[PDB]
């Protein structure tokens, strides 16, 4: 008879675990694998969870093939589409589906970030490497599952997610959304609106209408998410916040160069000073964030809104991901966002006047913060948004730019330079 799952893998090679394939011997994955875990799609197909010989585990989608015995599922394979099946139609999973989801079918890749097109109109992401068992990895399911739930809409309407029943937090295999072909992210539409209003091509009201949305698609998907309930931030919280944002202060002044760097030097000691405030913040409430909020995780098309990439900070330990943050802290986020897009349009733009740009800069971020509060309060949400924290997560969000810059694009320095200039009390 033919083999189980559990022999096949057992016996394949250990670059099944692979999405590109077999790499270079000399660096392979060791083996032998071993399967733990098996949902059976039919027709051949499977989502297998997979150790390597060194522990690492694996989501693998699955296909019998008479060529190999079993070999890792390719767009065409049909597997995303049997997956999405599953949805519309074993105790270690848990398969959500949710209204829209629909048997489509065809399969294309895109290339993301494993992600197949699906019915040219759903998205299968396949997680690839997953924690330890037990150990917390991406939250974007509970996120996901918590927004579906709580009626937020201004998302990729989901079809399905698929978790393995392990953990504090159900372990993210695979997600299924709507395909957006004609959308792009606000690194474009935002940059747009702004020249735009620059070139007097918008008026201030409609350049500041996006900012306003973007306030209450936040207020909507913090209320939804804090339904799954709140924490209370702890005096060791917000202690070890304050140690790693001087720590971060510390490395920026020690790695910024020119004038950016001197500026920055004489303006560390009130930044310190605002963090040193955070520990009468003990009690502020954590909920469910989305965590790595700005205007590049917003896709727009035809006025419609929707967020996405809910995995989390990815400057934080893949285990302290999901954790619950303050909701301030995605406020600072796009905040901070709006006015680096602003810094952008002015610095790329031949011939623009900065005048109108910095303008909307100070009304955007009023905007955001007062359809925020507005929608919050509409919603009787109040209390999950903690004002205080405005400024020292604002101070280091624009500190962690200019690690981005000094790492990564060393110019860069001149949006938080920009930024910061407008933010500080000008009394010093
Ligand atoms: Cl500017
Ligand atoms: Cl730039
Ligand atoms: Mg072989
Ligand atoms: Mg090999
Ligand atoms: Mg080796
Ligand atoms: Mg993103
Ligand atoms: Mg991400």
């Amino acid at each position: 008879m033919t083999p189980n799952w559990s022999e096949l893998v057992a016996a394949a090679d250990p670059a099944l675990v692979l999405p590109s394939g077999e790499r270079r011997a000399e660096v392979a994955v060791p083996g032998p694998l071993r399967l733990d875990a098996l949902l059976d799609l039919g027709e051949g197909h499977a989502v297998g969870v997979v150790r390597s010989a060194d522990a690492a585990r694996w989501t693998v989608p699955l296909v019998r093939d008479g060529a190999g015995g079993v070999r890792r599922s390719r767009p065409g394979d049909g597997t995303a589409e049997h997956l999405v099946a599953a949805l519309a139609r074993d105790a270690a999973f848990v398969l959500e589906a949710f209204t829209g989801a629909a048997p489509v079918t065809g399969e294309r890749g895109i290339i993301v970030d494993e992600s197949v097109i699906v019915g040219e109109c759903a998205v299968v992401k396949w997680a690839v490497r997953l924690p330890a068992e037990g150990e917390p990895g991406s939250p974007a399911a509970q996120r996901i599952a918590a927004l579906a739930r709580g009626g937020f809409t201004e998302m990729p309407r989901p079809w399905g997610l698929l978790t393995l029943a392990e953990g504090a937090q159900p372990v993210l295999l695979a997600s299924v959304v709507a395909y957006l072909p004609g959308a792009l992210d606000g690194w474009d539409w935002a940059v747009d609106d702004v020249r735009r209003l620059a070139r007097g091509e918008l008026t201030m009201d409609q350049a500041l209408l996006p900012a306003a949305q973007l306030g209450t698609l936040t207020a909507r998907m913090h209320a939804a998410l804090a339904a799954r309930g709140r924490t209370p931030a702890t005096a060791a919280d917000v202690a070890a916040w304050g140690v790693r944002m001087r720590e971060e202060l510390d490395e920026a002044v020690a790695s910024v160069p020119g004038a950016e760097g001197e500026r920055l030097k004489a303006w560390a000691p009130r930044i310190a000073d605002v963090y040193a405030e955070l520990d009468a913040l003990a009690g502020t409430p954590l909920i469910d964030v989305h965590g790595d909020f700005h205007v590049g995780q917003i896709l727009r098309a035809d006025g419609r809104y929707a967020v996405v990439d809910f995995d989390g900070n990815p400057v934080l330990p893949a285990d302290q991901r999901a954790a619950r943050q303050p909701a301030a802290l995605d406020v600072v986020g796009m905040t901070a966002s709006l006015d680096h897009v602003g810094r952008v349009v002015v610095f790329r733009t031949p011939d623009v006047d900065p005048a109108p740009v910095r303008a909307w800069i100070a009304a955007a971020q009023r905007s955001f913060l007062d359809a925020y509060r507005t929608t919050l309060a509409r919603l009787d949400a109040d209390d999950l948004f903690d004002d205080r924290l405005l400024t020292p997560l604002r101070y280091a969000q624009e500190v962690r730019e200019y690690l981005y810059a000094v790492r990564h694009l060393p110019h860069w320095v001149y949006v938080p330079d920009l930024s910061l200039t407008d933010l500080l009390p000008e009394r010093l």
